[PDB]
């Protein structure tokens, strides 16, 4: 009852909050040196869209690193930024203003889970939350991505009680930083409370797979613990090992014998509804690139709903999912009007102006969404698309589309498509130096296995092919990879080796690309044929 009231009032008179939000931002900070250089000396709309540029990352970045390094926020913010959040890796600035709407978001997407899911409230969440570690910068302050920012903090550790916030895992695993032993704590506690599991999922739908996948190559060891009622040693977080032999409490021989006759069936098809029964929905992202992995996940989980509630990033929230039991393909995310000030930019011919406000946005337009925060970011690009596709009252509903410059993505890691061409060129100077001549480049993610990676097309005085020499440009390709990248080829232990397949195959594609369409290389049907003009395979290491 509430509920619709509260949404509706927030969806309704959308210019006023936004006009009010931006009011609320502007005013204190004409403080600072950056809006200072803009000439911005009172809160005025027009005369901030007329001064203040619209921006990237790398155009502010300058200021950002003064305040990394220890200068006054008030260079960019009269609100104190008492932390920073990490996406080389980039940090953006951050205060409690960033929990203080993430929460607001989490109690709405609760509102809207109960209102479509029934018997939700009957049960606990079994979430692969993870924690993970802070870089330290020279101003004292910490680094944390998103999730870790709320974790670490009392937004979490006073969170309300009840259903959606109840968890089969005790708070010292979600927030233990080893996530190899955390993922298998998560794993263990699910199982020893399966009954209660009324719901799963993680932020990703990259991390709903890997826990699976760890499920798989780890349920004897899980069933052992659960026989003996103690956890394996190799766990050496001493929060895990309290909080989850409370879990475990004692020996359980007839739950691991329950547990060991579910897992030991032929087909791993609906293990997840078959181990956890009254499972109702996965509670994860799978819009975007993460829609790749709606198959699998429709595999282990025997066709559940994948409920994607909620769009943000390290700028800011965007807002949530109202329809949350539709299809990914069919997502749409209303930007909430309280969270910060939206502008967007036209990326088609439908909208023929500069640049647009929330309640602007023509119907069916696509456009780049641009942030102004309550933490230093004004006018902001933040390199997504999205597409209008309906309101809700006067609130506008987005389909996220594509990231504006990307080749590849198989998790956390962001490999933009000139991080990418830092690889084509990067390693092919060594084939250059042993009798061989590059002929082209071309990327793609394969999700065949687990854990998925990178795939590669590469192109007298012998007889087989060199391997040495060319196993070589694979395993530096990586070494050109970003920080959020290898984290996760390694220690999230989320990606394989990255390899190349050998295929005068790129002049033959070029005609496949007139076939349905001045042509210039691609960043990321096309396959059966290019899968074929293949000898040989190699790998990194
Ligand atoms: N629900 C969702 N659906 C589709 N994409 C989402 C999403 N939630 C987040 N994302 C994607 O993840 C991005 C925000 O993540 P961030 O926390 O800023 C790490 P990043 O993507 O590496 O940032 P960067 O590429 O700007 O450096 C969004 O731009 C969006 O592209
Ligand atoms: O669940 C979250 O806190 C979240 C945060 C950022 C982007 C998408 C999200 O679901
Ligand atoms: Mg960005």
């Amino acid at each position: 009852e509430t509920f619709e009231k509260q949404l509706k009032d927030l969806t309704s008179n959308v210019k006023s909050i936004q006009d009010n939000l931006l009011e609320e931002i502007i005013t204190p900070n004409t403080k600072t040196e950056y809006l200072q250089r803009f000439l911005i000396d009172r809160f005025d709309k027009e005369l901030f869209k007329k001064n203040v540029p619209i921006v990237s990352y790398e155009d502010i970045k300058p200021y950002l690193d003064r305040v990394v390094n220890g200068e006054s926020s008030d260079v960019i913010s009269a609100r104190t930024i008492t932390g920073f959040l990490l996406s080389a890796q980039k940090m953006m600035p951050w205060n409690n203003k960033y929990l203080d709407n993430l929460t607001f978001i989490y109690d709405l997407r609760m509102q809207v889970i109960t209102k479509h899911v029934k018997g939700v409230e009957e049960g606990k969440g079994m979430m692969f939350l993870f924690t993970k570690q802070e870089s330290m910068t020279p101003s004292g302050l910490p680094a944390r991505v998103a999730t870790s920012s709320y974790f670490k903090s009392d937004y979490f550790k006073n969170r309300p009680s009840n259903w959606y916030y109840s968890y089969t895992s005790p708070d010292e695993v979600i927030l233990c930083p080893n996530n190899t032993e955390s993922l298998y704590c998560h794993l263990l506690c699910g199982l020893v409370q399966r009954d209660e599991v009324v719901r799963t999922g993680s932020i990703f739908a990259s991390v709903m797979v890997r826990a699976i996948e760890v499920l798989k190559n780890s349920w004897e060891e899980l069933c052992s613990n659960i026989r003996s009622g103690h956890l394996s040693n190799w766990v050496t977080d001493l929060g895990c090992q309290n909080s989850v032999s409370l879990v475990l409490g004692g020996p359980r021989p007839e739950l691991a014998d329950t547990i060991e006759e579910i897992c030991n069936q032929n087909s791993w098809k609906g293990i997840v509804k078959r181990l956890w029964p009254n499972t109702k929905y996965i509670e994860t992202v799978v819009t975007g690139s993460m829609g790749q992995y709606v198959p699998m996940l429709n595999y282990y989980c025997n066709d559940l709903p994948l409920v994607s509630t909620t769009y943000g990033s390290s700028e800011t929230t965007f807002g949530i999912n109202l329809d949350p039991l539709c299809k990914p393909e069919d997502v749409s995310y209303t930007f909430m009007p309280n969270m910060s000030y939206f502008e967007f930019i036209p990326m088609d011919g439908g909208d023929k102006n500069d640049v647009v406000d929330l309640e602007d946005v023509k119907l069916g337009c696509t456009y780049e969404p641009v942030v102004t925060n309550f933490a230093g970011l004004y006018r902001m690009r933040v390199g997504d698309i999205v597409l209008v596709t309906g309101f809700y009252n006067n609130a506008p509903q987005f389909k996220f589309v594509r990231r504006e410059n990307v080749v590849l993505s198989i998790d956390s890691d962001k490999t933009n498509e000139e991080d990418l061409f830092k690889a084509v060129s990067q390693a092919k100077l060594v084939l250059e130096s042993s009798g061989l001549d590059l002929k082209d480049f071309t990327s793609y993610a394969d999700t065949s296995t687990f854990p998925g990676h990178y795939v590669v097309y590469l192109e007298g005085e012998q007889f087989e092919l060199d391997e040495e020499a060319l196993s070589t440009c694979c395993l530096v390709m990586e070494e050109s990879l970003d920080n959020v990248y290898k984290r996760c080829r390694f220690k999230d232990g989320s990606i394989g080796p990255l390899e190349i397949r050998v295929v005068g195959t790129f002049d033959s594609l070029m005609d496949f690309f007139i076939s349905q369409g001045q042509y210039k290389t691609p960043r990321c049907k096309a396959l059966q044929v290019l899968e074929t003009c293949v000898v040989a395979k190699f790998f990194s290491i």
